[PDB]
């Protein structure tokens, strides 16, 4: 079926939970043996969210190459993304090592450091220009260059220096600051505006390594971001845009990381975002 009318048909019939449970039943199951090794317990935020062995990002290190991060490679859309958990106190150096080694330009953050009165990820970037951060375990230095605070999101320019080689690179930090503590946003308008700002920066384009996207677990909000981006790109590429099937795209992405889209409300919100976004691209 088309999307917008499949949408009203699920709303009127109140069957979002049944649709979402079908997706969960059909999703891929692949091994995650490296994630479950005992030496990696303090590298995982949640015991039930792990990268598959076949698609995990490897750190260029001979001691321990493990990070909780997955490469999502979308062949028809010609887009790639790295989805990862929010960094932990003992993985902030690994996180920036990955950004460096994978040649990423942008980092997309969809959570606040504290939500619901608890810590959802480490304070992994500097908050003042004159107070830079050094990650001694991976030999990197990170400096805040500029910051632009808007009503729904903040954009930061960061400088990452590899201290072994003295090479430097500019990294863009795109921080969506207004996702509610409970549920999903009422309108997708600010989320779509944010997606378009990431796109306009070059961070999603083939001349750079894959964008790094995270929330707390790296599967819920993060899944919504890449699902919406890929569906809108396919609608631009194909002769028949109504052939794009959001449930099929989501199942394809779940071949590369488990659990993408965590609730039926996130599924409905993804439909809403793609539907509204398709009108702005053109109508
Ligand atoms: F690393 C980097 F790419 F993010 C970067 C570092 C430093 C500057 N310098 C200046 N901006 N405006 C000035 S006036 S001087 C610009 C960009
Ligand atoms: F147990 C568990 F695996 F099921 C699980 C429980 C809780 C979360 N919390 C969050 N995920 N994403 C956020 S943003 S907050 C994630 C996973």
């Amino acid at each position: 079926m088309e999307m917008e009318k499949e949408f009203e048909q699920i709303d009127k019939s109140g069957s979002w939970a049944a649709i979402y449970q079908d997706i969960r039943h059909e999703a891929s199951d692949f091994p995650s043996r490296v994630a479950k090794l005992p030496k990696n317990k303090n590298r995982n935020r949640y015991r039930d969210v792990s990268p598959f062995d076949h698609s995990r990002i490897k750190l260029h290190q001979e001691d321990n190459d493990y990070i909780n991060a997955s490469l999502i490679k979308m062949e028809e859309a010609q887009r790639s993304y790295i989805l990862t958990q929010g960094p932990l106190p003992n993985t902030v150096g690994h996180f920036w090592e990955m950004v460096w080694e994978q040649k990423s330009r942008g980092v997309v953050m969809l959570n606040r450091v504290m939500e619901k009165g608890s810590l959802k990820c480490a304070q992994y970037w500097p908050q003042k220009e004159e107070k830079e951060m050094i990650f001694e375990d991976t030999n990197l230095k990170l400096t805040l260059i500029s910051e632009d605070i808007k009503s729904y999101y903040t954009v930061r320019q960061l400088e990452l220096e590899n201290l072994t080689t003295q090479e430097t690179r500019e990294i863009l930090h795109f921080h969506y600051t207004t996702w509610p503590d409970f549920g999903v946003p009422e309108s997708p308008a600010s989320f779509l505006n944010f997606l378009f700002k990431v796109r306009e920066s070059g961070s999603l384009s083939p001349e750079h390594g894959p964008v790094v996207v995270h929330c707390s677990a790296g599967i819920g909000r993060s899944g919504t971001f890449c699902l919406a981006d890929t569906c809108l790109l396919l609608m631009d590429k194909r002769k028949d845009p109504s052939s794009v099937d959001i449930k099929k795209v989501l199942l394809e992405m779940r071949k590369f990381r488990m659990g993408l889209i965590q609730t039926a409300d996130q599924l409905r919100f993804s439909y809403l975002a793609v539907i509204e976004g398709a009108k702005f691209i053109m109508g």
